[PDB]
């Protein structure tokens, strides 16, 4: 009656919600977004050595992108490319040489390395940036890459 | 008195819930982006050739500025004021020389044709741009203008 | 009646929609953004004079950054750090010299002046800008520093 008619009106409410939301998802993810599954990837648009970029992340309340997926690393390829940027990962075997693992210390369930990498070359590349090309490359942690933080 | 207070638990989160959506849409929106109505207008900040920016935006999700009408084209005007960079518009006359269409194919309903425009200057022009004084010109699609989408 | 049918539908997407735009939240305020309380700061990333970013804020629905708590001051600091450009408050003493207020005529708060500031240099200063160390400096309004607004 008066209960029917508000909820009936609390509907309405909620799918003007999912509509406006929708198309607002749309606006955020333009142009510096990526979109894969319950991930999102984002650009701050500019480039920063690892442990900078590193820090910018956590404290947006993410991290950097770890693309557990041969789908999630071309939806973020195809950020690498936009910003024609390489860009780092979250990924570093600072801890024990050889063996690359993700922030929380776990060890990767994925990897899309380029033909010769890991090299360690120099003997000092702990961290990992991605290609245009979506492949992987060691490199030192000092170097300044795209910066994209997963959400 | 049971779902009494259940649909009113919904409706305070439905409630807090569309404070808290107004208060980001206006943030999004600054400083990349224009609401006119129920479309929304926002530049990427660079500028592509015509084809490059087409895919930008379809694949956003969405589409060039196609304003429709007075309102709107002084909204994405704003937007072109603001970074003193002319944008690109949908509208093209590939097809039919001297037909301008938006991309469904279907004919202009709205215009703002600058003095002697369009006049297919060096024997082509199809696609438009919007200028800082909101007038248009038709121009090669090789050339790089603004990237402004709508959603 | 069917109701209870119909507000275990209400619960799912109140439930899906919070938890989506709980997300989105991270990813808009990266990296332009930050929240303190229900206030978001958010830069426009670049610089203007007092008169046109005032502008840019007031017509974005928002106005310019009015840190009131050492907390939200702190927040802001945050941005301009990042940004590393001194950015302007909203606040001023052009109405009566020695003596600054908000857009809204009233009176401070809150401030957190540099050493023997404001001093109304040359008789000419009546902006306030913020620095990279968080302290307060009253500027010439004439000057661009960078533009940030409260939503
Ligand atoms: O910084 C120069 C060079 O560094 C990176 O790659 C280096 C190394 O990590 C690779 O193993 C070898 C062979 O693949 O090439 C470089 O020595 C990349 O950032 C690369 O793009 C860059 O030129
Ligand atoms: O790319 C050069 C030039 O192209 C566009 O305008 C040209 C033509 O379209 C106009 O009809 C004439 C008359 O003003 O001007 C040019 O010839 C514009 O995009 C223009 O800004 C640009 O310089
Ligand atoms: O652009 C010069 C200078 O202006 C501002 O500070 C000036 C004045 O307002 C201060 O009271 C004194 C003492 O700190 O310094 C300057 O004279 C600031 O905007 C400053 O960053 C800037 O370099
Ligand atoms: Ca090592
Ligand atoms: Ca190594
Ligand atoms: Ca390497
Ligand atoms: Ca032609
Ligand atoms: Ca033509
Ligand atoms: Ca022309
Ligand atoms: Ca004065
Ligand atoms: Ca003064
Ligand atoms: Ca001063």
């Amino acid at each position: 009656a008066s209960l029917r008619q508000q909820v009936e009106a609390l509907q309405g409410q909620v799918q003007h919600l999912q509509a406006a939301f929708s198309q607002y998802k749309k606006v955020e993810l333009f142009p510096n977004g990526q979109s894969v599954g319950e991930k999102i990837f984002k650009t701050a648009g500019f480039v920063k050595p690892f442990t900078e970029a590193q820090l910018l992340c956590t404290q947006a309340g993410g991290q950097l992108a770890s693309p557990r997926s041969a789908a999630e690393n071309a939806a973020l390829q195809q950020l690498v490319v936009a910003k024609n940027e390489a860009a780092f990962l979250s990924m570093t075997d600072s801890k024990t040489e050889g063996k690359f693992t993700y922030p929380t210390g776990e060890s990767l369930v994925y990897s899309n390395w380029a033909p010769g990498e890991p090299n360690d070359d120099g003997g000092s590349e702990d961290c990992v940036e991605i290609f245009t090309n979506g492949k992987w490359n060691d490199v030192a942690c000092g170097e300044k890459r795209l910066v994209v933080c997963e959400f």
